[PDB]
């Protein structure tokens, strides 16, 4: 029932402007903070910005400060990202995400084409397995992040999906073949019996310190 319908993206020249809208439904939109996260073509995830529930406090990444602006309408339940002075580096698929750092829901994304922190290293980068295989991915943190670690799943051309939160807690509605473990700087995501719908790129994310940093990714191919 929860829906995050994104629109506004497209093709633009350097210096142009765009307005992304993320219309939300199926929940009390004004009861939660929202975020914009972008993914460059073929690369990992990058937190763009975030706005609180009432729309008062706004946070931005250093690369988009002064040019991008987050806003929200709580009567129409819609998120907004104004993008001026666009650069080719801003070329990415932009998703809107719910809740401060949990990111329990993501929108299908909108494509925008313009033409110091905690590092997260994932091991292995890629792997090829078959149905029923046991897969074990490792996320290593440059600093101790305690249990502030989330595992997301991203099937090709689709939106990311929250799988594990708090390093080991399983998100409601996710199959039990997914396990998270880890305490300090090393975490492991375990798929006990790989099924055909698991072939996808799995990411780890820290939120111990801001801004949230994602892992390089782990592509589980066939």
């Amino acid at each position: 029932e929860v829906q995050l319908l994104e629109s506004g993206g497209g093709l633009v020249q350097p210096g142009g402007s765009l307005r992304l809208s993320c219309a939300a439904s199926g929940f009390t939109f004004s009861s939660y903070a929202m975020s914009w996260v972008r993914q460059a073509p073929g690369k990992g995830l990058e937190w763009v910005s975030s706005i609180s529930d009432n729309g008062q406090t706004t946070t931005y990444a250093d690369s988009v400060k002064g040019r991008f602006t987050i806003s929200r309408d709580n009567s129409k339940n819609t998120l907004y990202l104004q993008m001026n002075s666009l650069r080719a580096e801003d070329t990415a698929v932009y998703y809107c995400a719910k809740t401060p750092y949990l990111f329990d829901y993501w929108g299908q994304g909108t494509l925008v084409t313009v033409s110091t922190d905690i590092q997260m290293t994932q091991s292995p980068s890629s792997l090829s397995a078959s149905v029923g295989d046991r897969v074990t991915i490792t996320c290593r943190a440059s600093q101790s992040i305690s249990s502030y670690l989330n595992w997301y799943q991203q099937k090709p051309g689709k939106a990311p999906k929250l799988l594990i939160y708090s390093a080991s807690h399983l998100q409601s509605g996710v199959p039990s073949r997914f396990s998270g473990s880890g305490s300090g700087t090393d975490f492991t995501l375990t798929i006990s019996s790989l099924q055909p719908e698991d072939f996808a790129t799995y990411y780890c994310q820290q939120h111990r310190r801001p801004p949230p940093t994602f892992g390089q990714g782990t592509k589980v191919e066939i």
